[PDB]
C-alpha cells in the first residue's frame, strides 16, 4: 500500500508522509486497514490507559483515594498548566510522597501558549511539571501499596514494572516476547508492539465501557478498564489541556469515544458501540490506531480527523470543532494562503 | 531507492524518513545518488544564491555599493540576530528604503535562543526581521534601479520577478516551463525543480570560485557567481547565524564549501575542488542536494553530516565540529540515553 498525507504549496508536492492505521472490533479482528497495520510501533504515551490499568489493578492503590480526574491525570499527555501541576501535587499528598521521590524529568510545556508564559517567568520545569507526572505518582503509589520500596519504581525490575509489562502483553493478547521494551523520555520502560493491538487497547477500553453503562457483570479487569474509560471522558481537560487535540476531540464526541496521543505521532481511539459501528461491521465496541511513519504531529491531528470522517465516526457538526487540526492552516507571513493538506490513502477493509 | 534514515528508541524503530541526494559535476552530471536524484523539489531558500544573482546582475545594483556581508545576507535565512536586523538596515539604506517598503513579513526566530530572548521582551517581529529580508532589500534594490518602482517589486508580473524566473532556469540550465513556481513563507514567488538541477547551481558556485581562484577568463555571471560563493564562505555567520548547521558547516570548511538550507528540509552545497572530489571521479568542483520527503530538518542535518563522511569531504577532524548534528542527542529528562540515528542508506552510482 502507498498511504500518504501530502503537503503542497501552490499544488507543488511540498511534503509527503507514510501512514499506517489499524481499526478493529472488540475482539482484535482487523476491519479497516492503511499501510502496515501491523507495524512494529512503539505507543509512547499511548499506552498509558495501560499503564494505568496495572495501577488501579495494585492491591492497596484503592485506598488513596484518587479520584475520576486523578485517574485521567494517570492516562494523560498534559500541557503542564497550572491546574495540571497542582493536581500532580496534590496526588503526591495522598500517598504520602514527595516530589523528590519522583523519577521523571522537567520539559518544555507540550502547550506553546505554556512554554511562552515560562519563558517570560523564567521558570524552570521540575518533576511535577512533566507531562507524565500523573502516572508516575500513580506509579509511586503502587509501590507504597504493595511494599516493596519507593526506591527504583520506574525500573523494569521493580514489581511496578513487571506488573505493567504483564498488563500490557496481556490487553494486546500477546506473549511477552513479542512485546519489546524502550526506555520513555519520562525515564519509564515504554513498549512497542503491532500498531493493530494499540487499537485492541482501545477497543476493549470502549467495549468495558459499553458493558458498564448496560449493567454487566463485569470482571475485576473489564470495571478498572470501563473507569479509566469515563475518566479521561469526564475529564479530557487532565488528558492534555486546552486546545489540544486529544481534549477538543473528547469534548466534541460527549463521551462516545476517547483519544489518546502517543509521542512521535501515534494515536489511539476507543469508540463505543454506536450506530457508525454497525455500519462498518461490527456489533461492538471498535479500536483506531494510527502511526505517522516519520513522526509528525501536524499530520497525525489530520490524518486522524481524516479517518474519523471517512469512517462516519460523529457527525459533521461534532468532527467541525476539530477543523483546524483537519485542514492545518497553510498561510505565510503576509496572510496569503500558500497551499494545503491532501490525503492520498485509500481505506481498505 | 529505499533509502532512509532512522531513529530508535533502544533499537527499535521510532521514526523513519526517505532520503533523496544529488551528487552532481560541474556541468550537472549525476555522479551519486540516494532515493529519486530528479525528484521534483521546492528549493525554497535553497534557491536563494540564484536570486541574487539576479539582484546583482540588475543593471545599476553595483551603484548600491553592497559588499560581501550584504550579499551573504542576500543569501540568507539567518536567525534575527541584532547583527542580521542591524545589516539589514544598513542594507535598506544603501537603496534609500525603508523598512515599510518591504513586503516580507515577521516570524518567531529560526533560533531558539533568539526566539526566548523576544519572548521575554514581548518583542513582537516584524518585516525588518524576516529570516528572508536580505533577499528583499535585494529585490527593492533591484526594482529601484532600474525604474521599476518599488511596490509590487514581490509579484510575478514586476520586471525584478520576470529577471529571477529566468536567472533560475538558466543556473538549472531549464527550459522556463521545467521550473514551477509557488509563493513563499516570505511571500515572494518561489521556485521548484528537479532536485539534481538545485546540486547543479551549487556546482556552478563553487566552479566559478574555482575559476576566478585560477584567474580564468570569466565571464560576468561566472565572476557573480564566484563573488556570491565568496561572500557566503567569508560572512557564514550572515547566512544563517550563532549554532545554525549552514553556518557552523562553512566555518568548519574554511572556505572549501558552502552549503545552505532550505526550509522543508533541503539542502545544497557546492564544493570546491580538492583531493576528495577528484578521488570522487571528477576533475571539477562538485554539488550536493538533499531533499528529506517529510520535511525533518534534524534528520536533514544528520544526513548531509554523514553524506559527507561518506564522500570523503573534509577531514575528521573537520567533521568533528558537526557531531552533534550528525548524531543527534537521543537523552531523556533525566540523563538517560534512549535511543539514536541510523543511516542504512546506501550511495549509488
Ligand atoms: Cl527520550
Ligand atoms: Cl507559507
Ligand atoms: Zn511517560
Ligand atoms: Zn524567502
Amino acid at each position: 500500500s502507498e498511504d500518504f498525507v501530502v503537503t503542497d504549496r501552490g499544488g507543488i508536492v511540498e511534503n509527503s508522509h507514510r501512514v499506517h492505521a489499524a481499526v478493529v472490533d472488540a475482539k482484535g479482528r482487523l476491519l479497516y486497514a492503511l499501510g502496515n497495520p501491523t507495524r512494529m510501533t512503539l505507543a509512547r504515551s499511548a499506552a498509558k490507559p495501560a499503564q494505568a490499568l496495572a495501577i488501579l489493578e495494585t492491591e492497596g492503590v484503592a485506598g488513596y483515594g484518587f479520584d475520576d480526574a486523578d485517574i485521567a491525570l494517570m492516562c494523560a499527555s498534559h500541557s503542564s498548566e497550572d491546574r495540571h501541576i497542582a493536581r500532580t501535587r496534590a496526588m503526591l499528598s495522598k500517598i504520602k510522597a514527595e516530589e523528590a521521590d519522583l523519577r521523571c524529568g522537567g520539559h518544555p510545556s507540550l502547550s506553546e501558549m505554556v512554554n511562552r508564559s515560562w519563558i517570560k517567568q523564567d521558570f524552570i520545569p521540575t518533576a511535577v511539571c512533566s507531562n507524565c507526572s500523573g502516572k508516575h505518582v500513580g506509579m509511586l503509589a503502587g509501590a507504597r501499596a504493595i511494599g516493596a520500596g519507593t526506591d527504583g519504581y520506574h525500573l523494569p525490575d521493580h514489581p511496578m514494572q513487571g506488573r505493567v509489562k504483564r498488563t500490557v502483553a496481556e490487553l494486546c493478547d500477546l506473549d511477552a516476547g513479542d512485546v519489546e521494551w524502550g526506555t520513555a523520555g519520562c525515564n519509564l520502560p515504554t513498549p512497542a508492539f503491532p500498531l493493530d493491538r494499540l487499537g485492541r487497547i482501545y477497543a476493549k477500553l470502549a467495549s468495558a465501557a459499553d458493558g458498564s453503562d448496560a449493567g454487566e457483570g463485569q470482571s475485576t479487569r473489564c470495571a478498572a478498564l470501563a473507569h479509566i474509560f469515563r475518566a479521561m471522558a469526564r475529564h479530557p481537560e487532565m488528558v492534555a489541556g486546552e486546545g489540544r487535540y486529544c481534549t477538543m476531540l473528547m469534548r466534541a464526541f460527549d463521551g462516545a469515544l476517547v483519544g489518546k496521543l502517543g509521542a512521535d505521532a501515534s494515536y489511539a481511539i476507543g469508540v463505543r458501540a454506536s450506530d457508525a459501528t454497525r455500519q462498518l461491521g461490527t456489533d461492538g465496541a471498535l479500536g483506531i490506531s494510527v502511526k505517522i511513519e516519520d513522526g509528525n504531529l501536524e499530520m497525525l491531528y489530520a490524518v486522524v480527523t481524516e479517518l474519523l470522517e471517512r469512517l462516519g465516526i460523529g457527525s459533521p457538526d461534532v468532527r467541525s470543532q476539530l477543523a483546524s487540526f483537519h485542514h492545518p492552516q497553510r498561510v505565510n507571513t503576509m496572510g496569503v494562503t500558500t497551499g494545503g493538506v491532501s490525503f492520498p490513502f485509500k481505506l481498505r477493509g
